[PDB]
């Protein structure tokens, strides 16, 4: 109320020093109701100043001057100067105009996208301000669409400068926090647009077990329902709510079998053709909606209609949930048209997410992005990406940049959805990224040739995919703790580099590089390997400090930008001196919570990690070479400790503390072994290999080893040898 | 024509000659003002070198040592002495690596890969230092030639190359710091020994004369036109040449036919990054491979 | 005028600003009180220190509550205010639409340093006469970004000397100075010769200036002003008349290294033409490719 100012037909609410709501009302009434985007305008009071005259008003905070000259909002009447110097003359917002500096957000979908597509703006800007227009409908108390806002213009001016994390936290306070995911969502999902039988699906699930690949989720795509069995007078088989009985003669029994294998089960739902007269639930729906059954009147999709939504959840989904379906894959691609003006995809995500909470605690959906605030309905489903290096090269940037509009749970089809071209190396690189993405869901097109099964590929590719898929389940504790941090504290699992390093120009120059939780920095390789090196590469920016390759221990002295090379089976993931990462020791075990945690410690500095769980909190501290583990509640959990290289403690129960000062701090990784391996795999001349090995062995001074490699005629081989010299310096 | 004259000046004989064409005269003023001035400077340098050449000539005749030696005469067991076909020793004090390839128009500089034997080497003209043993690509403007002297080198130069003198009335003793050395100047009617031993420079002759000696220690003229035999202490004289990384970096970026954004970024990053290994890591990311090599030469010399 | 500025206390008093809340005198050229404080209390003290005229350097858009382009208000009001301190005074500012020739000089701004930019500029300059904006001042040698090429800098200065205004300017780079001695001895001497030639041309330029002001004739004319019915007068975009006695065909392409010369296709109207510098003759009417060393520029005068 002191944070509220009316002037002419406008209303201004100073929510934080850095966040102002700006409204216009012809009627003099302004909007207090929630909207599709905004769930909460309750914020603690803040200091600001006002200069009010007859004709004009200026609102002044620590970061912004907002001016209003009266009348209708125009670029001339409503504008703001930030109190920052990030630019020479892009420090002014004008109503209705775009400025430079927006770091972007996300978009609905990657359907049919081969590589890059345009993104919407987010709330983050290098120049320190962004405007988020609220164009949505108002809600009722219980979250039904109520109609048009009486605030016919309703904007949020963000003026956080480059405090991106606080901008995002306050956005979550305005639009509501992301809910907690359930632990099962963070495991591997299996999916394929393939007409499995109950028998061939269970045989595939048992082959995953036999192949030592853990799964959390069993997706059944659209061939679960009638497709070619649909008479053409009704249109296509794309939408379906009736089991194909040939393939699934006893659905509940099939779902019981997946449940006995400790899998959660989801079905594809294409809702757009509604419930037509051939469907199994049609007689019930027709009775509830008073349809003309002798004229075979369809229950057309209509999520604006309360009776339709009830029949959809109770009489269409209800019978399938009773057969054991755990959650819904909402797969909408049929446009944004409704008589209400609300995007049907928005109505589906909002209502289905709420309905999912009835059957299961912290339940999810799987659906496309439905605009600002739709993070309240995880998980994101990016859809029909084209299978290409260009698509993979876009995806890490896409994923990290989405955190800028608070949409932090994108599930991409890992390996790409459709079209494009076969390349087992592309499939393996894509799975490496997926394992270090918010969700790891293997999925593919209707092709006989696009299965993401590891054993589709040669023995090298298969073993590497199996190792990465196991690593995903090892990461579930770290992922689930970051998930609770997203839900409780408004911090993204995947952050662009500029969230941690806002003032470092290099944090804006590595689009595909990101922080993954608080302990790991990932630089996926998204380019086909150089056949002369038998290695792929990516330019990595190393922030100030000592960094270790998470897998090898190879060290890097920051701050530096350095091209790094990896075999197709290895991924650039880095941890700082002092990093502590927990890993499940038993990733193949079907355990609700890990019976055994490996604490992986990176030497050379202090650190700590807080492991949040369903029913506990465990703190791991590393302070002057003393490692301590405590928990809120006690348990039988057995702790394993790995300090750099060496397993120090194995399966020790309860709370404890152990001194690692005089333990071996150094990893195995050495310049000589790594040099030999890189030269050995290279498809270069044996004379060159022999000369490089002899000269780098005989030349003692680091500066002369570098001078030697600088004479090499292969420019990319120079860069690979320079990486090793830089790490071995 | 200019690169060829640079080599000629550091060859056994410097004879300008050409065909019956109206278009092939080797007159310096045939060419533009830049080329003309550089040819005139090299042609004057040849006459400055006559004392050094004539002493090497008497050594050829009396001792059977060539003025021009392949690297493998001095370094028979070093494989790199067999891999620099155009590199040679010129007398006992100078090592020459002529540039014999058209300049890279993006750098406005020509280059040659130089093998530096064990020891500290100085560019004879600039003082730019090099720590041997190393093989390093070196870049020069078209007006400059890679000629190198070791720490301790003493080269005599005629001070009056334009004078029509039977023997020089005045010798400049050019001394390269950081080690002991000596040079014996053989002449028609004399022998003059120049010795540099724990920072003491001594000149003696077999016979006496009116000859006036000038001394240049690295950068600085220490003595001017002093007659007869003498000895002078250079220990607490300035040993370091002027050549510096910053000036050389600015000059290379300024002449380059590259983008001004690239110039600005390279100048700012190499000025702001303090650790030598990170300056090298920075230049290693450059998309221009030959510009990397040019910047690496400067970092190597400035290390 | 923000609270840290030296004239702020005076402006704040005149505009009744809240100084304890450090209320800015925001730019507002629609406002008579703002314009007066700007000319009297902001420019005024600098003019008393000796500033002769104003470089108005506006790049912040066309937004005003009046709907009048702020650049238009600046050029109209500053040009008028400049006449108080000096007779026939000028500004230096961007083009503000038809009629803004009343407020010379034009300032074209932040061109990219490239052969492509130089290749555009003569056409740009001559074509502007078609909306009566005859005093464009371009940054000679180009403003920013682009790439180093001493030959581009020399060709650009040749055009500049035969342009309405010869203003050397460049970016914040340590590497973009237009000083002649930045370049090698050949380039330096040629730049010095062209810069001296500009001052030799001042009588011819000042007489054409009075003709612009009294008779409405541009200094720089496209060929089709003199030769409206000749198809070739529409096919030499970079060729122009410079006053009434000279025809200029600048070279705006990098030299052919095999010839050590640049070239341009010149249309010679009916009559006998001489290269202004060399006397080399040409019998019109003909279209002919002409070659010059980097130090020489194609400028032609008729018999008489
Ligand atoms: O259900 C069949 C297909 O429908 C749509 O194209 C979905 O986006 C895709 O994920 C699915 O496999």
């Amino acid at each position: 109320n002191n944070n509220i100012i009316k002037f002419d037909k406008a209303r201004f609410t100073v929510l934080t020093e850095h966040l102002i709501r700006i409204e216009y009302s012809e009627t003099g009434e302004f909007e207090e109701r929630m909207t599709q985007m905004v769930q909460n305008r309750e914020f603690s009071e803040v200091n600001f100043d006002i200069i009010e005259k007859e004709e004009t008003i200026e609102i002044i905070t620590s970061t912004v001057h907002l001016y209003y000259n009266g009348g209708e909002f125009t670029n001339a009447s409503l504008f703001a100067d930030v109190k920052f110097n990030f630019s020479v003359y892009s420090n002014r917002w004008y109503f209705g105009e775009k400025s430079d500096g927006n770091l972007k957000g996300t978009t609905r979908t990657l359907d049919m996208i081969d590589g890059e597509c345009p993104l919407e703006d987010g709330i983050m800007s290098k120049n320190g301000f962004a405007v988020l227009a609220d164009k949505g409908k108002v809600l009722t108390e219980v979250g039904d669409i109520a109609g048009n806002s009486v605030s016919t213009i309703d904007l949020y001016l963000f003026a956080y400068g480059r405090d991106y994390r606080q901008a995002l936290k306050d956005f979550y306070q305005l639009t509501g926090n992301t809910p907690k995911l359930p632990r099962f969502a963070l495991g591997n999902w299996w999916s394929r647009y393939y007409d499995y039988s109950d028998k061939s699906y269970l045989a595939l699930m048992d082959k995953f077990t036999d192949k030592k690949v853990p799964l959390s989720v069993s997706v059944i795509d659209m061939d679960w329902h009638k497709v070619s069995e649909v008479p053409s007078r009704f249109g296509s088989g794309w939408t379906g709510y009736s089991w194909n009985k040939k393939l699934f003669p006893n659905p509940e029994n099939f779902i019981d079998e997946l449940h006995q294998r400790k899998l959660k089960v989801t079905l594809n739902d294409h809702p757009a053709d509604g419930i037509r007269a051939f469907e199994d639930p049609y007689p019930q729906v027709a009775q509830t909606l008073d349809l003309n059954t002798e004229l075979e009147e369809a229950a057309k999709f209509d999520f604006d209609n309360l009776k339709f939504r009830k029949a959809y959840f109770e009489e269409v989904h209800g019978p399938l949930e009773k057969e054991g379906v755990d959650f819904w894959w909402i797969d909408w691609q049929q446009g944004a048209i409704s008589k209400s003006g609300v995007d049907p995809l928005w109505l589906l995500n909002h209502y289905q997410y709420q309905n999912a909470q009835k059957k299961h605690k912290n339940n999810i959906i799987l659906s496309r992005y439905a605009g600002p605030g739709s993070h309240r309905y995880p998980l994101g489903f990016s859809g029909d990406s084209v299978i290409s290096w260009a698509s993979l090269d876009f995806q890490p940037y896409f994923t990290s940049t989405a955190s800028n509009i608070g949409y932090t749970w994108w599930s991409h089809d890992i390996g790409g959805h459709m079209q494009g071209y076969k390349d087992a190396e592309l499939s393996l690189r894509w799975l490496q990224f997926g394992v270090f993405s918010p969700i790891n869901r293997l999925h593919s097109s209707k092709s006989e040739f696009t299965s993401k099964e590891p054993w589709h590929f040669d023995a090298v590719i298969e073993q590497s995919m199996i190792d990465f898929l196991q690593l995903r389940h090892q990461l579930i504790p770290y992922l689930y703790s970051a998930n609770l941090i997203t839900a409780s504290e408004g911090r993204a699992l995947v952050e662009p580099l500029y969230y941690e390093y806002p003032m470092e120009e290099e944090a804006y120059q590595h689009r595909n590089q990101y922080l993954f939780g608080e302990q790991l920095m990932v630089a996926p390789i998204t380019e086909k390997m150089n056949s002369l090196l038998q290695m792929g590469s990516v330019e990595v920016w190393f922030p100030e400090g000592t960094w270790y390759d998470f897998f090898s221990g190879q060290p890097y002295d920051g701050k530096v930008s350095l091209k790094v090379y990896r075999e197709i089976t290895e991924m650039p993931v880095f941890a700082k001196a002092g990093a502590i990462i927990p890993l499940d020791k038993n990733p193949l075990k079907k355990e609700e919570i890990p019976s055994e945690i490996i604490w992986k410690i990176f030497p050379g500095a202090d650190g700590e990690y807080l492991l949040l769980e369903e029913d506990n909190e465990t703190k791991a501290e590393f302070v002057n070479g003393i490692f301590t583990v405590t928990s809120k509640k006690e348990s039988s959990r057995k702790h394993t400790i790995i300090y750099g290289e060496h397993e120090i403690v194995s399966a020790k129960r309860g709370e404890f503390s152990i001194d690692l000062n005089g333990k071996e701090e150094n990893f195995d990784w050495n310049f000589s072994t790594a040099l030999f391996r890189r030269l050995d795999i290279a498809e270069i001349s044996y004379e060159q290999k022999d000369e490089i090995l002899q000269q780098l062995s005989l030349i003692e001074e680091h500066e002369k080893q570098v001078a030697f490699i600088k004479t090499n005629e292969n420019q990319e081989l120079q860069n690979s040898l320079f990486e090793l010299l830089y790490s071995g310096k």
